[PDB]
């Protein structure tokens, strides 16, 4: 599909058991989730942004559709305001910007 | 253009004749640029990020060239980790994600 940006671009994704909503997000390079228990082994990480940094728990090789479409690879687990999903999962899923 | 996201989408920007590089954020609600100087009036802010709440100055109706495509909005300068265009401005150049 083609999402405008009058609207914060917001999808549905799953990740395992649990449904969210999360922002497209082309200023992300990583892809940042809310609190959450996955399963199996995480490294801790700082990420930087407006107001500066928050800890993370890295996870690797995490499958999660957004939109029925099919990704694998890293998410980052902490304490962020919303869902936010990176270009290492937006190329994935074959998005692009288009102006 | 079509811009892939396997790289940060970062474009030229032009504003009060300087050349700037910018992230096309689609994270973002609004502009956010590093410290400036811009004339006229201005408003104290308040914003959020993932990190916590900044201070910035608010401009309105200032002309930016983004990637050869005019605007004229809100720009907030402030302490944000590095120029980012928000959605008040991707909107007005056109800006889609496509997938
Ligand atoms: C309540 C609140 O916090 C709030 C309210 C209204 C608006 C906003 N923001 C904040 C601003 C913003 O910082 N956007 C982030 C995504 C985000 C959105 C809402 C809340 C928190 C974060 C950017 O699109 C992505 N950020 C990086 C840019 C600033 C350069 S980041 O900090 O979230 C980030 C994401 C992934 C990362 C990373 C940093 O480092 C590595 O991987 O854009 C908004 O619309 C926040």
């Amino acid at each position: 599909p083609q999402i405008t940006l009058w609207k914060r671009p917001l999808v549905t994704i799953r990740i395992g058991g649990q449904l969210k909503e999360a922002l497209l997000d082309t200023g992300a390079d990583d892809t940042v989730l809310e609190e959450m228990n996955l399963p199996g082994k995480w490294k801790p990480k700082m990420i930087g942004g407006i107001g500066g940094f928050i800890k993370v728990r890295q996870y690797d090789q995490i499958p999660i559709e957004i939109c029925g479409h099919k990704a694998i690879g890293t998410v980052l687990v902490g304490p962020t305001p919303v869902n936010i999903i990176g270009r290492n999962l937006l190329t994935q899923i074959g998005c692009t910007l288009n102006f």
